[PDB]
């Protein structure tokens, strides 16, 4: 078929930062060894996407982004034993090497072969493998799923049930695993617990059901647009609470309303000041925030260290601290054993070519997760 | 008797700022509902005491200080099922009310009857016990012992072993309990790691002792004063470093040193740089960062998220998340079961009335702790 030698195929490249995406023909070059071609069939539009469009996530250019999603292997490079050609994948947008020391960890999730912390745009190899006009394009997070085909290394990849729907499945890359396991994994919620959520997105919306599914009492969700409450109650959420209703800041009507603090507070936004309500909100010697929100690009908060003496403990997270190569398998058995439920989320599927809609649907804000198709 | 009504004896009164304690003559009112009067007989000089006199912390003034002692039950006051007269008592600076949230919860020690976080000055019905020259004084953290005579609350004092030597015993009374549940208790130290203490007085020697229980296998001390090492090392310290000795800041050298970050990282000083410097030096995608050392008054902290989003855990803790009543008589048993030795911390004993020399030798560095038998 293809396999050996070069594919021609489109892509998505993002050229210019707060400038549109070009759909183009690049010429994808051969799997390496240790490394595999995937074939994509559903992708999902993440808001950690749209940090790179805006400026807010610095990373190299030109570049090709993408990361929760699901396709087909099409070839593997010499050793690659794990998954093999016609095998249905999710590649994992951190990965788990097996031999570093964050990875020996049990508790840990951050291995260092992910290009989060300081964006190198290329694969473990040392290179890249897209090509448009002659001019190379970079890999983004070591994924770049908005193409019609992509090589991510062995370790990065996670094999899934063959019988899963891949265009469902797909936001289990970031979209759920994230949200869900912030609450359940991060967090360590407790039957009983009163958890206040600020975001209500794709990712957010899995720290919900999360929450609900770790035996919360009250779950207080958190929101600027009104239209999100309704499938948040849907989905696990006691009372929603849109703050600009307000004469008092809502860290303060969130402490009334729960004997002056929530048991767990969650930030799924990604913004400076939300990560400071989220920390006044928990209660004062027993709270816990966790950070899921990506922030922009170099900016600090401020923050008084009596606030913590007492006793609030502050963290955070990437991939809701699951082990993408061993847990991505399994969450997706969960979701086929009839589990829990992703068909809440996906609001809108297009195809491919109207990414950028996707994209205008995720700003003006009429889509939980958009679905786009190959 | 002694009991009955009001007692005049000496004490140490502070009152103004940054000026030596009087040692003049008080009324001592007995104790009234559910409260103890409680004899002094030993009392320790802990840095936070320290911590008003200098203006760290406000607390309102005229004011009699200490909360590190032990000493006799005398008076107490109708109602009481707790403790009854001739009991060796210890007073407790956090009181374990048993009713309040915190109370009940599991985890937190930080009960309400506290002047801790809000202070005022009063034992916890409103009103104050003392009075000298016709002016009436104010009480510090509820417990006020330095003095020949106090009249704690009686959810705020425990009931200890009858043999108990006053005298060293005193120190759990926060010194020792604060540091070892430091370790122990809140950063949970997993056996076979790396831990880093900033600092080391009395409280963080104490800090040094708890993760050496607790079992790791690095225990890095970082303190500037050269001469508290040898303590340091023989206490349980595999290497401990001084800052003066380097070029390089204290984070990276730290970090290189332990394979990018030390596991758990106690801060048991008070300075914000301290505060900021042991954040840094703990591992990224799994690091611990308990602060145990009591700010200056209203010095933030500016720190960007992105240091928590990979996986730090940054918190914190008074009385080492020991809940009061409760924990401190449970140590002491073990101290009687010869579990630790408080030997090694004390090093001056002054006689009460020298109060002044004591705090003079903790500025000085001579010490780690002075015990002023009354
Ligand atoms: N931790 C990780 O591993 C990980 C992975 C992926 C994404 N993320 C982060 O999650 C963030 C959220 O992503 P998303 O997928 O949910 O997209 P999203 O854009 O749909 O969600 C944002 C939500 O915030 C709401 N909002 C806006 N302003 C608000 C305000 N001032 N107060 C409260 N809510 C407000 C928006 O209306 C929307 O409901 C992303 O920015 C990204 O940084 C984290
Ligand atoms: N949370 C609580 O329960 C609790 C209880 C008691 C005390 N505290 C607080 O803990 C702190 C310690 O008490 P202590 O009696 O042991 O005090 P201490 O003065 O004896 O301890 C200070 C140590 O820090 C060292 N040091 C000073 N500056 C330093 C710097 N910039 N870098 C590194 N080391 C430095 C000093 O050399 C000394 O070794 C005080 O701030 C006290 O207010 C908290
Ligand atoms: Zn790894
Ligand atoms: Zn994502
Ligand atoms: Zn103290
Ligand atoms: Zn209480």
């Amino acid at each position: 078929s293809t396999a050996g030698k070069v594919i021609k195929c489109k892509a998505a490249v993002l050229w210019e930062v707060k400038k549109p995406f070009s759909i183009e023909d690049v010429e994808v070059a051969p799997p390496k060894a240790y490394e595999v071609r995937i074939k994509m069939v559903a992708v999902g539009i993440c808001r950690t996407d749209d940090h790179v469009v805006s400026g807010n996530l610095v990373t190299p250019l030109p570049v090709i982004l993408g990361h929760e999603a699901a396709g087909i292997v099409e070839s593997v490079g010499e050793g690659v034993t794990t998954v093999k050609p016609g095998d249905k994948v999710i590649p994992l947008f951190t990965p788990q090497c097996g031999k570093c020391r964050v990875c020996k960890n049990p508790e840990s999730n951050y291995c260092l072969k992910n290009d989060l912390g300081n964006p190198r745009g290329t694969l473990q190899d040392g290179t890249r493998r897209f090509t448009c006009r002659g001019k190379p394009i970079h890999h983004f997070l070591g994924t770049s799923t908005f193409s019609q085909y992509t090589v991510v290394d062995e370790n990065a990849v996670a094999k899934i049930d063959a019988a899963s729907p891949l265009e469902k499945v797909c936001l289990i890359g970031c979209g759920f695993s994230t949200g869900y396991g912030s609450a359940v994994n991060v967090a360590k919620v407790t039957p009983g617990s009163t958890c206040a959520v600020f975001g209500l997105g794709g990712v957010g919306l899995s720290a919900v059901m999360g929450c609900k599914a770790a035996g919360a009492a009250r779950i207080i969700a958190v929101d600027i647009n009104k239209d999100k409450f309704a499938k948040a109650k849907e989905l696990g959420a006691t009372e929603c609470i849109n703050p600009q209703d307000y004469k008092k800041p809502i860290q303060e009507v969130l402490k009334e309303m729960t004997d002056g603090g929530v048991d767990f507070s969650f930030e799924v936004i990604g913004r400076l000041d939300t990560m400071m309500a989220s920390l006044l909100c928990c209660h004062e010697a027993c709270g816990t925030s966790v950070i899921v929100g990506v922030p922009p690009a170099s900016q600090n908060l401020s923050i008084n260290p009596m606030l913590l003496l007492t006793g609030r403990t502050w963290k955070g997270a990437v991939y809701g601290g699951f082990k993408s190569k061993e847990g991505i398998p399994k969450l997706v058995a969960d979701f086929m054993a009839k589990k829990f439920s992703l068909d809440a989320l996906i609001t809108h599927v297009l195809p491919f070519e109207k990414i950028n809609e996707g994209f205008d649907l995720l700003h003006s804000g009429k889509s939980i997760r958009t679905v786009l198709t190959f």
